[PDB]
């Protein structure tokens, strides 16, 4: 029947809920909240609530792991759908905790966290399948045995959910939801989808590779700082996609008595190729196979060469993927990067911004979060933390809450039931204490981010916004028209203008609008690389942009090296290496190399050349209309009272940049907070204000900073004229 | 394998090394391939263990004793020749270096068709464009690029043909048509493996791509093409042909273009050493790398070596006495390569006044060719060559645009035509998105050039053009000897 689709990872967290596209929903005869019934590859069915999501196509039907392990359907398989609506309100259903997840958890766990979830929202029920409930810091898999003599059941107040719990073991057909999967990684979206596309076809359908002459991907080089989830990602898309996952430690093979270690290395590969299409994971390929040139012993050279020969001979069987984990690609010997041996690098990188947020919800869903936690704030607070730190941060705050409840509940030495854990509510105190205690593991590594700065956060510069969106967004969506006229699109823009005017903000907005990774190389980094004669690190930065494509590379303070030299002939070491890497990356056509200069007059003229930063966009001081938008964008988060006059503050400030207005609004916020704190402490010492009042802005404007004024604004205009190059050719007309 | 012999238990590894040579000399005239001679025989001086020294010495003795049988070739693979111990380069032991180098330009194209002939390519793929797109990729990357695009097409067809777990026949594969989407996605996903290595290329720039400079073209074709095809007449008169030309003139006027055209006309390899490379070697005190560059030109002969921005090192010092580190090593290597007579050492200076006078000497860059700003006639050819690929409407007046622009270099006219193309593409995209939001232009119209000429750049003008002319006079050295006649 045409009512059969392909499964996709669900963007929601609700269990027994199917998210489908609206045209497919009406083609499938589905209403807004109609129950949709599914038939899997094996003898099991599960009725689910339909959901209208616009992020998926008709064929892509979103499903959780909950409605995937019971349906015996892996990610990227065919699901059969047929509706069958009957009332059938459940009469004394037989949901049971029968599994291996109920260990050391006793008490009223049968109903404490089932009433808020399993007895709410009229969710559909089925027998023979297993759903999941996350409560009391516990993710419990509950199976249901009887749901009335019908394959379609809906929960009801008379379902009773009577208690018949047993330690009955699970069957091998069902997959453990406690085991990792696609939903257990949140900090990586593009990098996880890369591995998905890489290894879904070779693993799910090895017969196609055996049939069609292709070179299957046999070798992965997942690299990144330790604790970023490379092992987690390997286990996730090796058990959810594949069926066997080997986890040789790395130090285990470097530790054993030479011959036995190599025997284990051979035997792991053999068992991978003997059992089924599997994934071999080398967690410490940097340790097993370091740079052979710098090695001293020869038995380690024998280990490296034996690994090389095993990988070269692993071209057979057409179905075995070999994932390898390391901290950086320039530390492995330059022989594990050859064709057929870890030729694909899928660099993970530090989790960035909302990605860290997307990690926290994975380690908090089983836990509780009360109602006062600012997960976005703690996500912006945890800068420089790999996913392991966020797992520890979510575990240290939970342990802080538990240890604060230990004094409340004294003498407790039992299973501690599951009701007090349900009553546990981790607040901002525990998370703040854990964040203060937690230490970043990967902070000095350059962060590859997708910025949260949008066009709404950019005040004014409408002409600059139009030029940017017609210069970088145009080629990425209309390549045919660019190819027809025979012109390589301009890559690289040098934003010149007054400092603190919105160049980094504009670059971040460009990165966010195109949903591309953003690498900001600030002036401190360039000056550090210049002073220590570390220009060879510049290459690494570009290599990072090559491994995080598409990138919106931003060289903030491109004149910082020129400023540090006095402000002869320019052409410094780091700037020259930047020029060389720009010439190298001009053929990438996937990374943008945006620059920035707060003093464009003292700059290397080589930076202004085709292939390099040819297009020049001037970021002028905001005018009367632009300052209103700048102040509104800098005060959207702040609770500003309506009685203030921002469009008059725009009129009064004439030569104020975006940074100056941001300082003005931040000082107004500071005075508002100071007055609120003074009032609160005075009331506490005796026994307030809900918004930034007018007087706060009145007092803040007394320290109104104008960083750039008069001749400085002239200089850019001078550099404008010298770079506008009208040269008297304006208003030039051809003859008829 | 190489690592196979470095991996086994010493004695068994050497037994396999002996037995491979024996079976090669026992069966028939064969070829022994050492895929990792760099791994089997690294620099013996820097090695720590002695059993690896035993391996290196045993390989050396086997190769020395391989002078027999008169029919066994022994190929060896490595990443660079300066990493092997300086004993596997002796006579009779890998004495011939046949350096492969990164595939260059159309060569990468010539690789793609090898990995695409068995595959399909639909009808919209621009193989030349993706060949120009895959800069810095070895043939393995192109094999993976042709395999990742094919796999992208297959995986996009997996959703169309559901439930397929069979041999998948051969008819749907015939119906498979890899388009530009798959190749673009694979190129974005693919990572270059050899990008930092210097590229040895045969340029696609021909004399047709060079606008104007007919006298310079004639001088070049009579100065470098003449000796390579008439050596007997050069030998008869007793004169070593001039090797090395210093192109001086305004920047962005066609010096690199002329060098590439010279390389393409003679079908010789082209090595471009730009100003960034020289400045990097000067700043890091890496002048020893200059040798390597010349060594590359020695292993890619014939070469048309081009030192773009030969005054870049002098510019970075202020613009005393010149004679910088990298320029001095370049002088030494020029003196070394003056006896090659197979590589040309063309230079380029956008500011020839501040240059090392040692660079102007016999054996070194003696001949000097001035690349002047294009005149009224040359600008027509420059604009036509820069607009051959672009679909320019016939109603435009390029020979009038040549008249209007006076001090415009080739780079300035190229920027003008590129900006006209940019405005044409912008108008086309605006019209298309407006039609899509409501429901165009087929060529670069007149108004596009009209708007582009409003930002007409003149990079070099007035006294700058004087300076080269000054350097012309100081180097023309008429000295009053013009119109000098012998007595009868
Ligand atoms: C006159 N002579 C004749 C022969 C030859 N001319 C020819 O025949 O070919 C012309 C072409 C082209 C082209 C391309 F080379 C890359 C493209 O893809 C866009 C894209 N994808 N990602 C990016 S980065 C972006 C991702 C968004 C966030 C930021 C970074 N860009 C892109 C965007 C802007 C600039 N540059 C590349 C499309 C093309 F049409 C040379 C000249
Ligand atoms: C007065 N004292 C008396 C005794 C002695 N004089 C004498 O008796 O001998 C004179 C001679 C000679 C000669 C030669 F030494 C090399 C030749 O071959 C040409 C060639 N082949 N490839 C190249 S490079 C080219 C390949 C094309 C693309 C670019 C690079 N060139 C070549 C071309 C231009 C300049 N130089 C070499 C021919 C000769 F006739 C010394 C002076
Ligand atoms: N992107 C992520 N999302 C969720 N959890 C993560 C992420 N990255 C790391 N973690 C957590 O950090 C831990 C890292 O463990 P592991 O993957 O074995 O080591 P490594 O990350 O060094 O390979 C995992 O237990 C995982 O729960
Ligand atoms: N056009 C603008 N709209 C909104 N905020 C701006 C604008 N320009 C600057 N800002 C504010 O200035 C602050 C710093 O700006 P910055 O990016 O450092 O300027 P520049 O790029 O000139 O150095 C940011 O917090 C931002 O909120
Ligand atoms: N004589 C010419 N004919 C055609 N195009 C030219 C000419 N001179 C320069 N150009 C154009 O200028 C651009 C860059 O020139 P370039 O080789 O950098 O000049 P220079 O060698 O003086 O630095 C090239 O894309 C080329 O198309």
């Amino acid at each position: 029947r045409p009512n059969r689709l392909i499964v996709d990872e669900a963007i929601n967290e609700d269990n027994s809920v199917v998210s489908l596209s609206q045209p497919k929903m009406d083609e499938l005869q589905l209403f807004r909240g109609d129950t949709v019934l599914l038939k899997g590859k094996k003898r099991r069915e599960a009725v689910c609530i339909v959901l209208s999501d616009d992020t998926c196509s008709d064929e892509k039907i979103r499903m959780n792991r909950v409605v995937r392990n019971n349906l015996r359907v892996r990610l990227g398989d065919v699901i059969s759908i047929q509706p069958c609506p009957d009332v059938k309100y459940g009469k004394r259903i037989h949901v049971l905790p029968i599994d291996d997840t109920v260990e050391g958890i006793t008490g009223n766990l049968f109903e404490v966290y089932l009433k808020p979830y399993f007895l709410e929202a009229y969710r559909p029920i089925r027998k023979g399948d297993i759903f999941l409930v996350r409560g009391g810091m516990r993710a419990v898999e509950f199976k249901v045995v009887e749901t009335d003599p019908s394959p379609y059941c809906i929960v009801a107040p008379d379902t009773v959910i009577h208690c018949e719990g047993e330690p009955i073991k699970r069957e091998d057909e069902e997959e453990s939801l406690n085991e990792v999967g696609y939903d257990d990684i949140g900090g990586c979206r593009k990098q996880l989808a890369q591995i998905k596309e890489m290894v879904e076809l070779p693993l799910r359908h090895p017969a196609l590779f055996k049939a069609i002459g292709v070179k299957p991907p046999r070798g992965i080089l997942l690299y990144g700082p330790p604790g970023t989830g490379k092992t987690l990602i390997a286990r996730a898309v090796a058990n959810e996609t594949g069926a066997f996952f080997f986890l040789i430690n790395g130090p285990e093979i470097m530790s054993k008595l030479a011959g036995e270690s190599e025997s284990n290395l051979r035997k792991a590969f053999e068992e991978a190729e003997k059992n089924a299409p599997a994934i071999i994971f080398i967690d410490e390929l940097d340790a097993i196979a370091p740079k052979r040139e710098k090695t001293h012993g020869e038995v380690e050279r024998r280990i490296v060469s034996q690994l090389l020969t095993l990988m070269d001979g692993l071209k057979q069987r057409a179905h075995v993927i070999v994932m390898a984990a390391t901290n950086r690609p320039n530390s492995i010997d330059p022989a594990l990067r050859r064709f057929g041996r870890f030729d694909r690098e899928v660099d993970i990188g530090i989790p960035d911004a909302t990605g860290r947020l997307e990690i926290l919800q994975i380690h908090t869903k089983n836990m509780k979060l009360a109602d006062d936690v600012d997960l976005e704030q703690v996500a912006n607070e945890t800068h420089g933390h790999v996913g392991a730190d966020l797992a520890a941060l979510c575990s240290e705050a939970a342990l802080q809450a538990i240890r604060k409840k230990m004094d409340l509940i004294d003498l407790e030495d039992e299973t501690i039931d599951a009701e007090v854990m349900n009553s546990l509510a981790v607040t901002m105190d525990d998370f703040r204490w854990a964040l203060s205690q937690s230490n970043p593991s990967a902070l000095r590594e350059t962060v590859v981010e997708v910025p949260q700065v949008t066009w709404e956060d950019i005040g004014g510069l409408e002409d600059v916004k139009r030029e940017l969106q017609e210069l970088v967004q145009y080629p990425v969506e209309h390549p045919d028209k660019f190819l027809k006229f025979g012109m390589t699109p301009s890559k690289g823009v040098l934003f010149y203008g007054p400092p603190g005017c919105g160049k980094t903000l504009l670059a971040k907005a460009i990165a966010n609008e195109c949903q591309a990774n953003f690498i900001s190389i600030k002036g401190p980094e360039l000056l550090t690389m210049w002073f220590g004669e570390s220009e060879a690190n510049v290459r690494e930065i570009f290599d990072k942009a090559r491994q995080a494509a598409p990138c919106v590379l931003f060289f903030d303070e491109l004149d910082s090296i020129a400023k540090a030299r006095g402000g002869g002939g320019a052409a410094d070491r780091v700037i020259n290496q930047i020029l060389t890497e720009m010439d190298g990356m001009s053929t990438k056509k996937n990374v943008f190399i945006i620059g920035a200069t707060n003093r464009p007059d003292i700059i290397d003229p080589a930076i202004l050349r085709p292939g390099r930063l040819d297009q020049l966009i001037y970021i002028p001081l905001p005018d009367e209309k632009s300052r209103v938008a700048i102040l509104k964008a800098n005060l959207r988060k702040s609770p500003v009272a309506k009685d203030v006059d921002l469009e008059f503050l725009a009129k009064m400030t004439n030569g104020f940049s975006g940074a100056d207005l941001t300082e003005i609004c931040q000082r107004a916020c500071k005075l508002a907070i100071r007055e609120s704190i003074e009032s609160e402490i005075r009331r506490e010492r005796e026994r307030p204000v809900p918004e930034i009042r007018r007087d706060h802005f009145e007092e803040a404007m007394r320290f109104a900073r104008r960083s750039v004024s008069d001749n400085d604004i002239r200089k850019y205009e001078m550099f404008a004229q010298t770079l506008q190059q009208s040269r008297g050719f304006g208003s030039f007309r051809f003859p008829s």
